């Protein structure tokens, strides 16, 4: 029987929900933020399905494994094993490079080792035969950039230097490059007689760089530094790595692969996705991309809303039928009832208030001088990995926060920046997690937590009790659970999967002891109000104005289904960066400050796009500039001012392929962005 | 394509041999013991699918599987995720029971919370079996506990009904809504252990005390219960241990399990498993370096066919195992007997062994027929025979015992725990080959002793690995593997002591090549050619001299001692006691092995030898039946006498398969 049969499914929000899909097929998971959308693909589906072939592995792995708590779930039939892809994998090991993760620059150094002697364990800058001593293998003027030792970098084939340059194909920044000289220039070098000896070799090589090239990845260089690698970019070398893995018939759910793709890539992506299920396997990715729903097989919708009123079914079928089914917002939005109008009225674009970067030379940027309209709504498009957070985040917001916040950080290459006289302070509303321990959460970020432990003394049973405020702070000593320390989890280290927490055995996860939960102000206690979420906590402080300051942003940013007591580590990247923006939205909007954007359309359904355009909307209004680095086509025609990047990723492109307003980007053919937006607008 | 492509395949005997394959098909290795069955099939096949699987695991997993070397293949594709089920995992754990393995006793433990906290029921967890808990009662049968009855005696059939279908219609609609997912869960799993023949036994029986056959199938049924599809089994001759009657039921589970979406691939000298198999591929003719080739790849009529397989000839009827047509007189006045053998499930019967003759033990597995002939009989012929003081089993006393001269106890247990061992030092031949080295223009102008040139003396053996030739590094979460010693490449001796060559032939080279060239090699020392000769008639040429003892299979271990005790006097009266020899042999080497067995008796000694093999039991002058059953129900005397008294007798299983031969 080729199809997953599951029952009863109560992670957070579910209502027991029970599914059939078809084997090999290619499923969607859509819903909107915080639909359970998330639940379902991972926690209900691939915990179990990857943790019940992790126990055969051998008795003693069962016995590491009981120690988890097993999802609630009803049962499930035809389950075979899965794995995996998330951006959550960002390694920032020093002595780590793109080969190493790869493992491709250990296979290059084999060959190096029997064609030509060579031999391994003294290329790897990983040991010290290879680390060169003045930087340890990371890469010190002796070294010269290149980590390996300068002898390694001198021997060869029998020629001048495999090094200095990386070993002839490492630091070659294009895969192009790389590829060519391995496949052509390399293999003629050797000797009569080793075509049987090293064909196999090359065709190993050049299949796994075939592999690379597929997923889009052929500009950036093997020997960059993985904390310079993207959770996308992370993503898609996972992904390459399990298409060259050939394993059949194995799950796999997928989180948003189009994350930080350029427009022109999809159809690249999704040719790469098709191929992997024509093997005989069988994906289930949540997305909102209007195309990859197109081709996908089966459409699972589910419960309208967030929270509480998600976690539910509402289509499962064919996109014909979820197009049939007017309970599905993403229904509407894909056949036409449910859209976003491109603004007639633009803002005017103020030639005078007009920031300038002059002479960024840093990495593949080409000195390119860029001018970005102040007060208005700003959009900075482009191919994938050209650089276009690069030189941002490196130069402009680096000089932005020295000069307007007075911060201490170095910035990149650059000449110097025009004016910056025309706005008070810089915002950078960064997708970084609010914090990495379970102590940070939303109600301590935002402050709101401290009123909320003032308001508490000042109650009667607190008052009686002789409770003070920092009785109800989880964070101090006073009132906390003597187990989970106010973080109210354990963590436990788990050998080989990816680390996980328990829930504290003493409060149950209360984050406090039983004798402090005594108290309770309007019925609640500190955690009771705790985990009560945000959306129905707008009603419980209503009578309090000044928190319920906050809880109006927190619900106008269309974070309802969030909880309070939820751990930052638990919250993603979008979430903390919809956590800090709304965070600033409780302030008072100066007449001129810029807000700056990095990819805010991660995990977010039409609806949620359309809610939170309305929001910057009017932040916009207030005459504050905002800039934002995107590939959704219905920003790019929405925003007045949009600047093209490329047109190739890498050291190719780094300049300026058009610019000006979504009618100019599209005029100009040079821009795929502008090839794209024609078609729109 | 639905076909497994294998190319250069190397490992050990392996002579580049190319392999393909249909997927999901029940696939059975055969070839002649030793002929590379077992070393291709796992040492590639599972090896490769094991680690490249766990490669998708995580990235500190990666780190931890290149330490391990990698096979010595070529080019292999549509690769599975991997499960291996052999006898060679033998847990001791003592709070491990029979349905804690399984995952039963989970859902028991569930079922008794919703009806009676599954955590209290259990026996690891301070809340639980304790006398408070077996107040705990569903009466489902007129007595209601949990495991104080179902688990603790009643077998699976009995534990089965009275906890599963007798509760069935007596459990209330809250009950019933609340737990019978688990209910049904425990009987789709009883059924299973049902199905592989299991069902003598008792659940709450301990986890140490079964073989290695036994934690084999209990691992299999564990296979059953995981309800994975896809994945590739690879088995270990499970027929083992296994009654001729619970053969075709454990067919008929593989086949289920095949059925379910799988692919098997087991090594067998069964011939129902052969007939039965989807796909048969033989292996090159011989053992040792003769074999590492494919001579058949193709159906069993294929195989039948190929003049060139010695099993294609055996099970095509141009070679058999010939019925003695004589068979050695019984002597009744030469007779033990043991008296009130109370031990497990015995009642108290008393067997009579004939003497000078020819005699096998019979009957449905784990009805205690090893419990009385180990226990009892081996240890007390230990302890008046050859004087060593071990505690029999429950029993009264035996007759006679003054026909023999001492025990040869014959187990099959590892020759030794650690690459210490060696076939030479087991042997004792290693004292005269240090001797004839030292005995060496090179070795005397180099002073080197006798122990100079041995592995377990610093002096001469390696200064790394002394002597094991091997470096051990943990393994964290796949079982611990050895790598073997860079610095001396696994020679187990300095470079210094490997200069001395006796006939142009050092310590290393000699330890290195096998018994079936040393035959000929040390053909003028006749010393060493009495042990040589030996070993050949035992059938261990293919074996290498130096081979380490962990590398050794049980087998071959049991023929070890055996030509071990060859290099001896078979004395006129003696006993010697096998423990099922069949285990990893060929037709043609149960023959050659019947014949060296033959010889043995026929210096008037007596052997004993427990075995399910047909060809074993026809062959033995004097067979004695136990049964009717395995475990409780068992532990008698069903029929005795010679193979046509057991063959006439109907409720003898193995007189009613000994009726189809006889
Ligand atoms: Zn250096
Ligand atoms: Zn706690
Ligand atoms: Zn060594």
């Amino acid at each position: 029987a080729d199809r997953l049969i599951v029952k009863g499914a109560r992670e957070h929000n579910l209502r027991s929900v029970d599914l059939d899909l078809p084997r090999d097929a290619l499923i969607v998971f859509t819903g909107l933020s915080g639909s359970g959308k998330s639940s379902l693909a991972f926690d209900t589906i691939f915990a179990e399905g990857q943790r019940r072939y992790v126990e055969s592995l051998s008795a003693y792995a069962r016995q590491f494994l009981g120690q988890m708590d097993k999802p609630d779930v009803d049962f499930i039939e035809g389950l075979s094993p899965a794995v995996s892809i998330d951006q959550k994998s960002t390694n920032r090991n020093p002595r780590s490079t793109v080969g190493t993760i790869t493992e491709v620059y250990d296979y290059l150094r084999l060959l190096y080792a029997r064609a030509g002697d060579l031999e391994p364990r003294s290329f790897s800058f990983n040991s010290p035969y290879g680390a060169c001593p003045e930087c340890s293998g990371l890469g010190c003027p002796v070294c010269a950039g290149t980590r390996l030792k300068p002898e390694i970098l001198a021997v060869t084939l029998a020629g001048e230097s495999k090094g200095e340059h990386g070993a002839k194909s490492i630091a070659e920044v294009c895969e192009l490059s790389i590829a060519d000289c391995a496949d052509f220039l390399n293999a003629l070098t050797l000797g009569p007689r080793e075509q049987a000896i090293a064909g196999q070799v090359l065709k190993e090589i050049r299949s796994r760089l075939g592999f690379l090239l597929d997923v889009g990845l052929e500009y950036l260089s093997l020997s960059r530094a993985a904390a310079t690698l993207s959770g996308g970019e992370a993503q898609r070398i996972r992904l390459a790595t399990q298409i060259g893995s050939g394993l059949v018939g194995v799950l796999y759910v997928l989180d948003e692969p189009s994350i930080g793709l350029h427009q022109r890539d999809n159809r690249r992506l999704i040719e790469t996705l098709t191929r992997l299920r024509d093997l005989g396997n069988t994906l289930i990715v949540v997305e909102h991309d209007e195309d990859t729903i197109e081709h996908a097989d089966w459409i699972v919708d589910i419960g309208p809303g967030a929270g509480e009123h998600g976690g539910r079914i509402v289509h499962s079928g064919p996109y014909d039928e979820l197009l049939r089914n007017k309970d599905s917002i993403t229904g509407a939005y894909l056949s036409g009832r449910e859209s976003i109008e491109i603004p007639a009225i633009r803002r005017s674009v103020d030639p005078r208030r007009q920031l300038t970067v002059v002479g960024a030379r840093e990495h593949n940027l080409r000195g390119i001088d860029v001018s970005f309209p102040l007060g208005v709504l700003t959009s900075v498009t482009g191919v994938s990995g050209s650089g276009k957070s690069t030189l941002v985040n490196d130069i402009l917001a680096a000089v932005l926060a020295n000069r307007l916040n007075g911060a201490r950080q170095v910035p990149g290459r650059h000449t110097r920046v025009t004016g910056l006289d025309y706005l008070d302070k810089l915002v950078r509303v960064d997708q970084s997690p609010i914090g990495r321990t379970p102590r940070s959460n939303p109600a301590t970020y935002t402050g709101v937590f401290d009123k909320i432990r003032t308001l508490f003394a000042a109650t009667t049973e607190a008052k009686v009790r002789g409770y003070q405020p920092g009785r109800f702070s989880f964070n101090v000593k006073g009132g906390r659970c003597e187990a989970c320390t106010g973080d109210g989890t354990i963590k436990i280290e788990m050998n080989f999967l990816p680390d996980v927490y328990v829930p504290c055995e003493v409060c149950q996860g209360a984050r406090y002891n039983r004798e402090t939960l005594e108290v309770h102000y309007k019925g609640k206690t500190v955690s009771e109000v705790l985990d009560m979420s945000i959306e129905e906590a707008a009603e419980f402080f209503e009578p309090i104005a000044g928190v319920h300051r906050y809880l109006r942003t927190l619900v106008d940013v269309g974070l309802g289904y969030v909880r309070l007591g939820q751990p930052a580590p638990t919250l993603s990247g979008g979430e903390a960066q919809r956590v800090k923006l709304a965070s600033e939205l409780q302030k008072r909007s100066t007449g001129r400050t810029v807000y700056i954007l990095d990819e805010p359309t991660t995990g977010l359904h039409f609806d949620d796009i359309r809610k939170l355009l309305n929001v910057i909307n009017g932040l916009v209004d207030k005459g504050n500039t905002v800039i934002v680095i995107e590939h959704n086509l219905d920003v790019i025609k929405t925003s007045d001012w949009i600047i093209d990047l490329g047109p190739e990723g890498g050291a190719g492109g780094g300049t300026v392929v058009a610019q000006g307003t979504p009618e100019d980007v599209a005029a100009v053919p040079a821009s795929y962005t502008g090839k794209f937006l024609a078609e729109v607008v």
